């Protein structure tokens, strides 16, 4: 409320004049170090834009994966921003923003086929040569959701991405991170982000439990950020999408 009674974390931040952002600095492309050992990445950029929305300075507080949750609970920083995946273990002890990225499996295809394979429907066709490694989630995704396609099983150390590029297969199913990396590093390949059933996880900003005020601010701000195209530019800049 305004005819209000209480001070919130959102007030503490405004009164102190700094947003303390917990981040690991060991995770490209979200949070890492440039050639000088300053913070760089996707969520370093976002962090700065959140501080600026608030009218405050950003202060980056080093944390590590092993102490992320206890640092957050011990009020070392106001928010964790650093490609944090939303996991049940993490939600037990923290609140998450709405998701700013979804991920899981991502098809990797030739560059000129990018527009051609953009849905499950486009991919699950009998002329489509699908490539996977044996024995894990890539193979199981294909057997489950791509039954009309011609699925070939390779081996884990084979360069399957290169089978796609050279035209010996059409679509490689792999984790998002790998798709994105092979597409960025090969001029002939493109990664196409598709929603369910391909996506199975999400990334969010992690906040201490019980302050709906800051969390609501963040969520309104994320949505504003989506709406004006800022996440698109970030995807482009950092994910080379
Ligand atoms: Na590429």
């Amino acid at each position: 409320h305004h005819h209000h009674i209480a001070a919130s974390r959102l007030d503490e931040i405004m009164e102190r004049g700094t947003l303390r952002v917990g981040t690991t600095g060991d995770y490209k492309p979200f949070s890492y170090r440039d050639p000088d050992g300053q913070y760089t990445g996707f969520d370093i950029d976002v962090a700065k834009s959140l501080a600026k929305s608030l009218g405050v300075k950003v202060e980056f507080v080093p944390t590590t994966w092993p102490t992320l949750m206890s640092d957050l609970q011990a009020d070392k920083f106001d928010i964790a921003m650093g490609g944090v995946t939303v996991t049940p273990e993490r939600q037990k002890k923290a609140d998450f923003s709405d998701p700013y990225m979804t991920f899981g499996k991502t098809p990797l295809v030739r560059k000129e086929d990018a527009d051609k394979f953009k849905s499950l429907e486009d991919i699950n066709r009998p002329d489509v040569r699908v490539a996977v490694n044996p024995g894990g989630t890539n193979e199981k995704f294909a057997r489950e959701h791509l039954k009309k396609a011609k699925i070939t099983v390779y081996e884990n150390n084979v360069e399957i991405f290169q089978e796609v590029a050279s035209g010996r297969a059409d679509v490689m199913i792999t984790d998002t991170v790998e798709a994105l990396y092979y597409a960025k590093k090969h001029p002939g390949l493109a990664a196409v982000l598709v929603d369910k059933p391909f996506t199975h996880s999400e990334k969010g900003y992690m906040m201490p439990k019980g302050d709906q005020e800051f969390l609501n601010y963040v969520n309104q701000w994320l949505d504003q950020m989506k709406q004006q195209g800022t996440y698109e530019k970030l995807y482009e800049k950092w994910l080379k999408l």
